[PDB]
Parts: structure tokens; C-alpha cells; sequence
């Protein structure tokens, strides 16, 4: 039988059949061997009624090439922190059994993703951006950025991995290009009509991260940026028109690395000295207008930022002001401690980037001669330089940890008496948290943390767990007053940590300052023992600043830092899997493939509908 | 181009050739026209070193999987060290593409090596042996072996 014999037996038979194919193929279809004997066999097979393998061959040569996509296997590669190795071994075990390869080998996962990473598609400024130069093909650069690394200067030691900015920017919207088409299709917008007029919202994000299990300091800093909205504009009359918001922008895999160092947020030398030429980009870069290759046509963008995800120690940092059991407490207002145990609600939003900068001169010039505490009081708290513009923002995720560590010391204070004894030691502190944590355990199952993270202050902030500790304060007064606390907390935090308050809850919204107002006069009632002249921080940006932030800055919670902080998480297993092994390349690795983690591209094949 | 053209234009631009080769496939295999097609397409594509293509013909025909044995995959997982819920969301990702489902689930592996592990093959000894329980089937015990656990004793 023909399927019996070798290959060699076969042409050995069958050669006078090959040449009669092939001269027919010449004189009439074009010499094309193949083609003719695929269409063929197809035709054989349609004979019969074998429809369906007629359809899987037919669907076979065409459109999808084997089994799996080499893109869906470069993304399963990565969602899953598979060792190159490993998913060697694996294709070598799935392939040599029953194939039919369906998985792809290395060398065209690392030949097909250079679509995926920064440095490849094609743009254009206009006009030309500031001194940025303007090859665009550049890949992962090394941060140190032609440090003149000479020993007796000061040392170029840090190491530092980090894109070009605008590459990166460039790659993740083309990434965006499929979701900003379908956009403009469902919104039945033109489409090669309406091309220049694109607007696109930026969050940015940067942080640190201590105790980084290293294999210098220990602590590592990585700073990203994350897509969150895009709009339209032209063609005028009207405004942005929304095309696309970012369904779940708290989320990890939805906030793009840019940068890593193994440097410490500390020191502020080195630390600017690496983010310098990224300042200077997104300065350079407000002013021009991008011009893209998208949806078919060449198309130009125009960009606002919003520095929103930074922690206040790095806000404060970040903007001269000094930190942080500061007599200036509020970023955004100018009342000192006092002045904010005094006024909880009445304020004005005055803090922004240029007033710090002309105030900062007030401090160094010194025109009016003033003494130290008097010049502290003109400009109210500037004084180092700032070197960088973020939003002035509350951050959501920390707001609830702080309230949370209140709620807590609060607790410990009751189920003793504080407002009998206003002198208490720490015996009783130790003593009083040692009986909340045992009531906590036997009512509610949650045994204690060294410290409280946000979901455990979640499981902190709701009123079975405060009655279970309401239990232990005999005084009935003291009792009911801070469950009537736990309830009025409980109406406006929805308020700010919703992703859009003026359609998820306008209603919190609406009675948000009447119910600001009787948390802070029944706080300073029955509880001035504690709150006579010091209050934190954020109790201030949440009894001052949240209905004007809210109102002025269309949403809120939506930009909390939290998608970066938890993404540190990966980070972490990134450098326990895929390790260099050298901290020379292992940022660059590390970079590569948490880029690539980040896709949404490849995020749209990890649901593979849901 | 023979390729983007409907069915039966292919038909009579080569009904001639398929006349040919149907002949000569009476003539020495007692008529198969199936596969004498079947090894033009073999060799024709092997000429170009796309054994590629060759490979997933084979594979079509009387495939040997569609699928891979349970066992198989269960040696994969351990054998890649693969975490449990990545090889899940993998086994949902690689299904649902493309996917008559290959990989097996996770809960017809641990069915699976019932087998593979000790204290399942029924066995004996003569003479009985000593100061060891006849019981076959116990599996994963902790070592202790029995410490008489009050606090002042040895612990
Ligand atoms: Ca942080
Ligand atoms: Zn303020």
C-alpha cells in the first residue's frame, strides 16, 4: 500500500505522476505545484461528503497556521512565569507526543515579540520634541544616561534600567490602537475623518519598594505609568468626547513600568539625578502633538498628564515641603495642626506646582529680610525646591489605612477608660490591645497584623466587628457614640473610594457635606479629650478637601496608587523566576518581561473569553 | 490563480489531471484515489523544507491526539513545576483557543496517580511480617509514629 513505503519509494514510483502534475501546472495554472494538488485533494475529499475535514484543511493553509498562535503561546509563556527551559522541555513533551506541534519554539516567541516591547513602530513629532533625539527605534536603555562615570566625581554606582519615555508611551497606545477603533466604530464616529483631533489622560505613577529579598541597599524603586482615559476633540464646538475610560483602573495589569533602580527613595541625589530626563520629556512632551500610524492612517494626539499615584512622603518630598509630622500638615491647604483641629471643614484648595516655585524663591532670595520662623511663615511651609510637578491628589488606598490605624488606636483607648484617665502608660496600651485582639479573634475570626494592610482594614472598617469591640466599652454613651461614628464613616466612604461617584453613588455625594460636618462637630464633641489640637493628615484632606477635589477632578479612587504598589508583588516574583542571574542585566530582564506581563494585547488572549 | 476561485472552475481547470491521476491509481494500488493524492501532497511540500506542513497532514488523518493521555499531563505539571492554578489558567487559556480541549483538568489528575502513589497495589508476604500492621492501602503518614504528646514528658 502506498502509505506503507518510504518517501524514497514513493517518488521512486510516483515520479511520472509528479512530472505530468507539474507540466500541466506550467501550461495552465501558473507552475504552481502546490496549489494544484492542495485544491485537488480538497475536491477529493468533497467527493465523498467529507465536508468537515474538506473544512479543516481548507481552513488549515490559510488565515491560522498551526494549532496555536505563536502570539497566544508567547502570552501564556508569560502569564504563567515559565522558565525558557521549562517551556522547552514542555514543547519538546507535548510536540514529540501526539503532534502536531501546538506550542511554538523560543526563537519565534523571541522573534515575534518585538512587536509586543518598545522601539518598534514608527512616529513622528510635531513639532520636533525638546531635546529628545530622533531615531525611534530605541529599546531598553540603561538609566545612568552617559554618566561620566570618572572615580574622582561623584560614583555612577547606581544601577538603573529604563525606556525611553515616548517609545514606551508610543507602544502602549498602539497597543490601545485595537480598543480606541472600536471606539470610534461603536460610537459611530469617522473614521479617516477626525484624525488629528485625539486626547488621551495619563496617569503615572511612581514608588518604591523596602526589603526587596536581593540574591548598595536592598530597597528598589519602580516607576510606571497607566493609560486611563482617551477622548476625542475635533472636530470643535463641542469637547472631549469620551471614546475610551479604563474599565478597572486600579488594577496591576494595568500599570506600565518604565523605570527601575536599585536605589533607595531617600536619597534624593540620586534619585533625580536618574529621573531627570524623564522630567524633562513629559515637560518637552506637554507642548507637541503626536503623529501616529493607527486604524489605517497617519493620526495626531495631544497629551494631558496627571501625576496622581505617589505616596505624600514622596508627594512632600517630591515638592520642598518638609516632612511629615510637619506643622504644615496639608499638602493642599495652609492651616497648621492647631488650625486643623480648630476648622475640620471650612477650606479652599490653594496648592499647585508654580506657587511652590515662586514661594521657594520668596524662601532663598529673602527680598523682605525676615527671620527664619517668619520666612517659614511667608511662604507657609516651602522650602526645599520643587523638582517635580504631580497632581495635587489624595491618594485613596492610604486615606483607608490611616483611618483604619485611627479606628484601631481608637478601640485600644476605649475598652480602657481614656476620657476617665487622660494619662494612661504604655502597660495599659499593651494591656488594652492585648484584649481586643483575643475579642477580635473569638468575633469575627481575624487574628492580628504586624501591620494593616488594606485588606485587612477592609474587614476593620465595617459594624459587626466595631460591636464586637463596642461590647468591651462599658459606658453605654461611649458605646453607642462611636457605633453612631462607625455609621456616619461608613456613609461617606463609598464617596471616595468609587471609581465615579457621580453615577455610582450621587447620593453620598449630595449629603457629603452635611455628613463631613457631623463627623467632625460629633468627633470634637465627645471626643475633644483626644482631637484638642492634633489631628493626621489625611482625617484632614477627608473632613477639607474631598468634595472640592471630587467635584473639580470629574472622579476619585480611580487614581490611587494601589494597581502600582500591588504590582511590586509580581516584581517580586520576577526576580525570583527570571532572574539575569546579574543585577547588570537583570533589570533590563526584569523590565522586559513585566512590559510584556503588561500588555493588554496579550491580556486580550489571557480571557479568551473569560 | 487557482487558489481564490470558486469550486468548479478548480474542477475544470484540472479535471484532465485528476482524470490522470485516478487512472494511473487504478492501475497500481487497486484504486485508492485518496491516497495517492494524499502522497502527492506529501512529497510535493516536503521539497521545500516545510516539514511543517507535512507534520499537521499527518496529523489531521487518523491523528494520534487530539488530546494527550491524563498521565501524560499530570507528568508535565510536575515535571515544569507548575503551580496548580497556572497550569488552570493555562488549561482555560489554551482551551478555550482553538481548543477541543487537550490538556486535562486539574481534578482528573488527582484521580489520576491513585495509582502512581504508594499504598494502592494489594499485596502480601509470607511468613507475615514482623511487628509491621498488615493494613496495604495506608498512604502519606507523619513520621512521629505515635509521640504520647503531654507537655512534660520529652516533647
Ligand atoms: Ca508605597
Ligand atoms: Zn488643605
Amino acid at each position: 500500500h502506498l502509505l506503507s513505503l518510504t518517501r524514497r519509494a514513493q517518488k521512486h514510483r510516483l515520479r511520472d505522476l509528479k512530472n505530468q502534475v507539474k507540466t500541466f501546472a506550467e501550461k495552465e495554472e501558473g507552475g504552481d505545484v502546490k496549489s494544484v494538488c492542495l485544491t485537488l485533494f480538497l475536491l477529493a475529499l468533497r467527493a465523498g461528503n467529507e465536508h468537515k475535514q474538506a473544512d479543516e484543511l481548507e481552513a488549515m493553509m490559510q488565515g491560522r497556521g498551526f494549532g496555536l498562535h505563536p502570539a497566544v503561546c508567547l502570552a501564556i509563556r508569560v502569564n504563567t512565569f515559565l522558565s525558557c527551559s521549562q517551556y522547552h522541555k514542555m514543547y519538546r513533551t507535548v510536540k514529540a507526543t501526539s503532534g502536531r506541534q501546538i506550542f511554538q519554539p523560543l526563537h519565534t516567541l523571541r522573534n515575534a515579540e518585538k512587536e509586543l516591547l518598545p522601539g518598534f513602530h514608527q512616529f513622528e513629532w510635531q513639532p520636533a520634541l525638546k531635546n529628545v533625539s530622533t531615531s525611534w527605534d530605541v529599546g531598553i536603555i540603561d538609566g545612568l544616561s552617559g554618566w561620566t562615570v570618572s572615580v574622582d566625581d561623584v560614583p555612577a554606582d547606581t544601577i538603573s534600567r529604563r525606556f525611553r519615555y515616548d517609545v514606551a508611551l508610543v507602544s502602549a497606545l498602539k497597543d490601545l490602537e485595537e480598543d480606541i477603533m472600536e471606539g470610534l466604530r461603536e460610537r459611530a464616529l469617522d473614521d479617516s475623518m477626525c484624525t488629528s483631533g485625539f486626547t488621551v489622560v495619563v496617569k503615572e505613577s511612581c514608588d518604591g519598594m523596602g526589603d526587596v529579598s536581593e540574591k548598595v541597599p536592598e530597597k528598589a524603586v519602580r516607576f510606571s505609568f497607566t493609560i486611563m482615559s482617551i477622548s476625542i476633540r475635533l472636530e470643535g464646538e463641542d469637547d472631549g468626547i469620551t471614546i475610551f475610560q479604563e474599565q478597572k483602573p486600579n488594577s496591576e495589569l494595568s500599570c506600565r513600568p518604565l523605570c527601575l533602580m536599585f536605589v533607595d527613595e531617600s536619597d534624593h541625589e540620586t534619585l533625580t539625578a536618574i529621573l531627570g530626563p524623564v522630567v524633562a520629556e513629559r515637560k518637552a512632551m506637554m507642548e507637541s502633538r503626536l503623529i501616529i500610524s493607527v486604524g489605517g492612517l497617519l493620526r495626531s494626539f495631544r497629551f494631558f498628564f496627571r501625576g496622581t499615584g505617589y505616596d505624600e512622603k514622596m508627594v512632600r518630598e517630591m515638592e520642598g515641603l518638609e516632612a511629615s509630622g510637619s506643622t504644615y500638615i496639608c499638602t493642599l491647604c495652609d492651616s497648621t495642626r492647631a488650625e486643623a483641629s480648630q476648622n475640620m471643614v471650612l477650606h479652599s484648595i490653594t496648592r499647585s506646582h508654580d506657587e511652590n516655585l515662586e514661594r521657594y524663591e520668596i524662601w532663598r532670595k529673602n527680598p523682605f529680610s525676615e527671620s527664619a520662623d517668619e520666612l517659614r511663615d511667608r511662604v507657609k511651609g516651602v522650602s526645599a525646591k520643587p523638582f517635580m510637578e504631580t497632581q495635587p491628589t489624595l491618594d485613596a488606598l492610604h486615606c483607608d489605612i490611616g483611618n483604619a490605624t485611627e479606628f484601631y488606636k481608637i478601640f485600644q483607648d476605649e475598652i480602657g477608660e481614656v476620657y476617665q484617665k487622660p494619662n494612661p502608660s504604655r502597660e495599659e496600651r499593651r494591656r488594652w490591645r492585648s484584649t481586643l485582639d483575643k475579642q477580635l479573634r473569638k468575633k469575627m475570626k481575624l487574628k492580628p497584623v504586624m501591620r494593616m494592610n488594606g485588606n485587612y482594614a477592609r474587614r476593620l472598617m465595617t459594624r459587626e466587628a466595631v460591636e464586637a469591640v463596642c461590647e468591651l466599652v462599658p459606658s453605654e454613651e461611649r458605646r453607642e457614640a462611636l457605633l453612631k461614628l462607625m455609621d456616619l464613616y461608613l456613609q461617606m466612604k463609598p464617596v471616595w473610594r468609587s471609581t465615579c461617584p457621580s453615577r455610582d453613588c450621587p447620593d453620598q455625594l449630595c449629603q457629603y457635606s452635611y455628613n463631613s460636618q457631623q463627623f467632625a462637630d460629633l468627633l470634637s464633641s465627645m471626643f475633644k479629650y483626644r482631637y484638642d489640637g492634633k489631628i493626621t493628615n489625611y482625617l484632614h484632606k477627608t473632613l477639607a478637601h474631598v468634595p472640592e477635589i471630587v467635584e473639580r477632578d470629574g472622579s476619585i479612587g480611580a487614581w490611587a496608587s494601589e494597581g502600582n504598589e500591588s504590582g511590586n508583588k509580581l516584581f517580586r516574583r520576577f526576580r525570583k523566576m527570571n532572574a539575569r542571574q546579574s543585577k547588570t542585566f537583570e533589570l533590563e530582564d526584569i523590565l522586559k518581561h513585566h512590559w510584556l506581563y503588561t500588555s493588554k494585547y496579550l491580556q486580550k488572549f489571557m480571557e479568551a473569553h473569560k
